[PDB]
């Protein structure tokens, strides 16, 4: 955004800024530094982070064909996903567009694949026990779409991911957030993603 960003944000907050939801979250490891831009735009800097996940969408999600745009610069383990929740059941949810240095599906069983937007998706369930949530700690299951070929940009059909995790027999909930979020782990970089 050069200029154009918002004022520094260091710990976890929500909001809406120019129509968008968004969604900052962070352990309070290493440095994290968020920003709001104009429109869709949102810009994330850290260094030698815990966990953190950041993004701009919308609250509630309603599976709607996302395009998004920018850079995605991670020096170490990140994460660069269409990501959100449901409720009832509890569900954390990621279509993985690209990640660096670690896959996030590792030890998980393959349930499938599907095949959107150009790409191929690998299919997995895995579960997160007294973990932070949307509903505080809680126990929950995360449902996983990762893209064999990683790039930065393009569309997300969300509605195939979510009829491809329903066939595998992967319950969705009511929808809550969804964003296209930057997340990392031990790691530092930056990144400027514009939601349109
Ligand atoms: O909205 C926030 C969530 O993003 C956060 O989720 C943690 C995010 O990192 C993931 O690796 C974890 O599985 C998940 O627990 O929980 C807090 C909530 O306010
Ligand atoms: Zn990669
Ligand atoms: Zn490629």
């Amino acid at each position: 955004a050069g200029a154009g960003a918002g004022m520094e944000i260091t710990s976890s907050e929500t909001g809406t800024n120019n129509g968008y939801y968004y969604s900052f979250w962070t352990d309070g490891g290493g440095q994290v530094t968020y920003t709001n831009g104009p429109a869709g735009q949102y810009s994330v800097e850290w260094s030698n982070s815990g966990n953190f996940v950041a993004g701009k969408g919308w609250n509630p999600g309603s599976s709607q064909t996302i395009t998004y745009s920018g850079e995605w610069n991670p020096n170490g383990n990140s994460y660069l996903s269409v990501y959100g929740w449901t409720q009832n059941p509890l569900v954390e949810y990621y279509i993985v567009e690209s990640f660096s240095t670690y896959d996030p599906s590792t030890g998980a069983q393959e349930l499938g694949t599907v095949e959107t937007d150009d790409g191929t998706y690998k299919i997995y369930q895995t579960t997160r026990e007294n973990a932070p949530s949307i509903e505080g700690t809680a126990t929950f299951n995360q449902y996983w779409s990762v893209r064999t070929d990683h790039r930065v940009g393009g569309t997300v059909t969300t509605q195939n991911h979510f009829d491809a995790w329903k066939n595998a027999g992967l319950e969705m909930g009511t929808h809550n957030y969804m964003i296209v979020a930057t997340a990392g782990y031990q790691s530092s970089g930056s990144a400027s993603i514009t939601v349109q």
